[PDB]
């Protein structure tokens, strides 16, 4: 089975005690989470640039739990299929 590597189990994150599945993407500078409802204040955000033009919402005061570690920062929310993590969180963990 060398052709395919079993690789250790995937990775999950805990937001408010909720279990979610997300993939790591070093190519993503920021983090985007599929559309969902969350408690607390929210703000409308728009994206354009090149190849973009959709309205999304974001949260600027939420806490994320990773590998039993607490972290506070901005967490952009969009209609993306699932959740994707960018360098913002990847580097947050440190080395």
């Amino acid at each position: 089975p060398q052709i395919t590597l079993w690789k250790r189990p995937l990775v999950t994150i805990k937001i408010g005690g909720q279990l979610k599945e997300a993939l790591l993407d070093t190519g993503a500078d920021d983090t985007v989470i599929e559309e969902m409802s969350l408690p607390g204040r929210w703000k409308p955000k728009m994206i354009g640039g090149i190849g973009g033009f959709i309205k999304v919402r974001q949260y600027d005061q939420i806490i994320i739990e990773i590998a039993g570690h607490k972290a506070i920062g901005t967490v952009l929310v969009g209609p993306t299929p699932v959740n994707i993590i960018g360098r913002n969180l990847l580097t947050q963990i440190g080395a």
